């Protein structure tokens, strides 16, 4: 038992992260065969990135200005090209240490594991949860920019996201590792402010059966709702809606604790027109959102 | 900028993770060099947990009753030995994948990452606190024990605990590297309960100290205090006595932030005393005490 916001273990991504320096700018990159993947802005300095033309910047770069350290081992770049807002470095050996590995986008309000770096080398790993206004809360400082996200199936990296920038409110914005920003943001030193960043409905009843299955049951309550009467509630309270898919996905997790889903539903709804009266769930004194009801089953379960 | 529970990248001691089984217990064992460490309780069924006579049943088991296997290779045991409550075995091959490494036994209130395991395998990777009582708020089911605590400096691995068992409290003891217990914990199901979990309370000033970087300071007041009269209040909360020591190891956050040690001390005072009042601070509405004053240096530097 316990409950804790756990990573997957970032070995296999480790064995990925170089160190790119175009000029003066030093990034991360994501090394897998013979291709290193970063940010585009790699190639501008901070004068640039108020108005960056990125198609005219790249002109003035050649392979031999892409400088590609792999630990302290560098990597001859023999091709370059801008895919969205990623550079594709085409080296001259294919990473050893490549795992077997998918590019994935992912949804909003689906969970990710992120493993920071700086200079090409790691210095932690987080879980994360893509935010429904596409925005990420993570934690990076200068030089983080190239470092990703991903979820691992057993033997399989499937790579989701790659760090760009932090928003003037201090969040985190970032693509897929095909170049495209997750939500509206462009890479771009401009005013960008996030949409409303609404609570992930699913994943915190799915942190509601995890506290159940680990002993922390004092907000059951005697109550049921219905779908529409509890998607009231959760507009009220910057709740995403609840659909019959979410419910679906619960199922499991309904069927484990013997609790239906819409029970669940009853019990987050008086917890939001309640708030916790200074009690604590799963060690938190708020409703958490960054787990998803695949996350919670995972856990429970075991899954190396 | 943004702050979270972040671990230690887990590469390095996933290469030392293998599978250990004599008879029908199977746990995890940590191999460094040409030893594998793993919880002496995998000679025992659950029939003998009750009052286990290790010394006794560890004469029944011989080199090849334990069954070592690296992903899908099999080591061979050429000696077994018990110190306090691990088992060494030693093997015929050296891990190749051995990194520089340290034992190290831990204070309370001190941090470390915990990679889970299962069947040899890493199933995930969090960020601990030794709690105060020596117990560890951890996620652990059945299999997970023989999972390590570690912290990294650079590329020296300093290995801190084991996993052994889980109270009926649901909460987690084990031991350091020689086999020595954390707290009073002994190998035997039998009634052992925690003692009082006091909060760290130089990691929740820290804490307070990593919100004002990132940005969080709506809880900075017009007070100070001093050490007695903080202390009076953190006995009322079963706060950790503050002393000059914790004080000093603040010094570089209240450099860094300009806030002396005691202004903020009287921050934390009227938090104790008054509550969030429905607020967060680094999106928790509770005290985090699970970061170091060092934790708040590395992740606000960047240290890979
Ligand atoms: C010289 N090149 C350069 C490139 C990027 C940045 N910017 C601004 C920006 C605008 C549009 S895309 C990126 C970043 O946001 C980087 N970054 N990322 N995460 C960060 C956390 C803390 C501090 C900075 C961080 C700055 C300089
Ligand atoms: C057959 N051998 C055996 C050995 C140990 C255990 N016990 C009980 C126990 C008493 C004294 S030392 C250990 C554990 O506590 C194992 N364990 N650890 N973490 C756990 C989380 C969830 C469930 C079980 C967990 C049980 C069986």
């Amino acid at each position: 038992s316990g409950f804790r916001k756990m990573a997957f273990p970032s070995g296999k991504v480790e064995g990925c992260m170089v160190q790119v320096t175009c000029g003066t700018t030093t990034l991360n990159g994501l090394w897998l065969d013979d291709v290193v993947y970063c940010p585009r802005h790699v190639i501008c300095t901070s004068e640039d990135m108020l108005n960056p033309n990125y198609e005219d910047l790249l002109i003035r770069k050649s392979n031999h200005n892409f400088l590609v350290q792999a630990g302290n081992v560098q990597l001859r770049v023999i091709g370059h090209s801008m895919q969205n807002c990623v550079l594709k470095l085409k080296v001259d050996t294919a990473n050893p240490k490549t795992p077997k590995y998918k590019f994935v986008r992912i949804q909003p309000g689906q969970t990710f594991s992120v493993l920071a770096c700086y200079n090409g080398s790691p210095s932690g790993v987080y879980q994360c949860a893509m935010r429904p206004n596409f925005t990420i809360k993570g934690s990076f400082l200068n030089g983080s920019c190239g470092s990703v996200g991903f979820n691992i199936d057993y033997d399989c990296v499937s790579f989701c996201y790659m760090h760009h920038m932090e928003l003037p409110t201090g969040v985190h914005a970032g693509t897929d590792l095909e170049g495209n920003f997750y939500g509206p943001f462009v890479d771009r030193q401009t005013a960008q402010a996030a949409g409303t960043d609404t609570t992930i409905t699913v994943n915190v009843l799915a942190w509601l059966y995890a506290a159940v299955i680990n002993g922390d049951r004092w907000f059951l309550n005697r109550f049921t709702t219905t779908l529409n009467d509890f998607n009231l509630v959760a507009m009220k309270y910057n709740y995403e809606p609840l659909t019959q898919d979410h419910v679906d996905i619960l199922g499991p997790l309904s069927a484990q604790t013997g609790i239906a889903v819409l029970d669940m539903c009853a019990s987050l709804k008086e917890l939001l027109q309640n708030g916790m009266n200074g009690r604590t769930i799963l060690g938190s004194a708020l409703l958490e959102d960054e787990f998803t009801p695949f996350d919670v089953v995972r856990q429970c379960s075991g899954v190396t």
